[PDB]
């Protein structure tokens, strides 16, 4: 009971709604959960779901993680630490949602959301992969605005852990797809003070941190004891008028006691 407690203890000291799921990686049933059928904003969490969007057009022979995307200094949007460095020589596909998932980058996620067509795009290949919930309406970095009650660029709790577990496990992507984008989820270097401040010694951690306006925060992740990741935690908020600091604090709290009682 510690942990949905501690969620309860964070949407009052937040003053604002907490999303919880904690997930069997091996049978995908829930094993706890708060307000699973609820919509949050997804905020940067999308951008895995966004490579893996552009992975199974990888395996199809629609795309090429080889290939080399040239932009310009005009394309570039706020938080693009990675690629407003390689404007003469560009980024390739696998450069590109690298950048994405472990620093955040916005214009790479804008760049790899033209590759397959635009948010519509996204939200067709998780329909089409069985989450009819999720969806992205919006381009970076307007996607984040987190209006009250907008259901644009939003997931649920639930949705976005199974539609996780189908990409890293199921049977979509390619072994190979399934592991560049784990791989990538390990890398991440923008998700410090969150889950990864809680993990002991010798736990796996695969992760996509996020951060919004209006309070917007959350996490997805796939962790686990000696090495290998067992369970999906995905934690969103949104509303609270607290920093930054106090909502990663939060979140990582959520974290000690879920490992705790794991």
């Amino acid at each position: 009971p510690e942990t949905l407690v501690k969620v309860k203890d964070a949407e009052d000291q937040l003053g604002a709604r907490v999303g919880y799921i904690e997930l069997d990686l091996n049978s995908g049933k829930i094993l706890e959960s708060f307000r699973p059928e609820e919509r949050f904003p997804m905020m940067s969490t999308f951008k895995v779901l966004l490579c893996g969007a552009v992975l199974s057009r990888v395996d199809a022979g629609q795309e090429q993680l080889g290939r080399r995307i040239h932009y310009s200094q005009n394309d570039l949007v706020e938080y693009s630490p990675v690629t407003e460095k390689h404007l003469t020589d560009g980024m390739t596909v696998r450069e590109l949602c690298s950048a994405a998932i472990t620093m955040s980058d916005n214009t790479a996620a804008n760049l790899l959301l033209t590759t397959i067509g635009g948010p519509k795009e996204l939200t067709a290949f998780l329909h089409n992969m069985g989450d009819h919930v999720t969806r992205l309406d919006r381009w970076e970095p307007e996607l984040n605005e987190a209006i009250p009650n907008d259901e644009r660029d939003t997931t649920t709790p639930a949705a976005m852990a199974t539609t996780l577990r189908k990409l890293l496990t199921g049977e979509l992507l390619t072994l190979a797809s399934r592991q560049q984008l784990i791989d990538w989820m390990e890398a991440d270097k923008v998700a410090g003070p969150l889950l990864r401040s809680a993990l002991p010694a010798g736990w796996f951690i695969a992760d996509k941190s996020g951060y919004g306006e209006r309070g917007s925060r959350g996490i997805i992740a796939a962790l686990g004891p000696d090495g290998k990741p067992s369970r999906i935690v995905v934690i969103y908020t949104t509303g609270s008028q607290a920093t930054m600091d106090e909502r990663n604090r939060q979140i990582a709290e959520i974290g000690a006691s879920l490992i705790k009682h794991w």
